């Protein structure tokens, strides 16, 4: 009786903590990825304005 | 007796099943990752070359 | 007379060959610059689209 | 005798100005291909640096 209950809250906080883990991991690579998103995106801003100012040159 | 057993095992594929869920995301991310880490590598050799040929220019 | 006539052809000579001079370098930064436009635009919509898959990564 | 003088002066003064132009035009992409320059250098740092990070998440 009292070792199955002991063995099932062993198994419990097995689960819970790899659960914790993969939680915890899987908010750094998506904050990661948040900044990937930022930066991309003012690459991307600056890359088009050079162009502009590129274009401007090659026009004139 | 049966329904502290039944209860337990709906525990157990609880956390079992967010844990399978974490860890299917957390390999989603970690793919996109690594297209980012190749795409990054692709995009400073690029830039690196297109500088050298700039200032092959800029110095004849 | 003779001599005021040389040195008027050597003065031709020379401002043309400097202008030949600038029109060819004038014509590689051109064409640098049209390979910087290329260049430019391929690596805009290559980060366009980066973005948007990280997006629909995030999304999910 | 005149008209000859006068003749020369004004294609002198063809040649002069055509060369003052290209002069500043070339002057103009020179000054636009070292603003490419500068920017081009700091692109790659900062794309090297995401790399690093990335690949500390990747590793982590
Ligand atoms: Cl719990
Ligand atoms: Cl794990
Ligand atoms: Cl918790
Ligand atoms: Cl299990
Ligand atoms: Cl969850
Ligand atoms: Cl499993
Ligand atoms: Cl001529
Ligand atoms: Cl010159
Ligand atoms: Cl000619
Ligand atoms: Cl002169
Ligand atoms: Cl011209
Ligand atoms: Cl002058």
């Amino acid at each position: 009786r009292r070792v199955r209950r002991e063995r099932n809250k062993l198994a419990a906080a097995k689960c819970r903590n790899r659960r914790r883990e993969l939680t915890d991991r899987l908010q750094a690579e998506t904050d990661q990825l948040e900044e990937e998103k930022a930066e991309l995106e003012s690459e991307i801003a600056e890359l088009q304005k050079e162009k502009e100012r590129l274009e401007f040159v090659l026009v004139a």
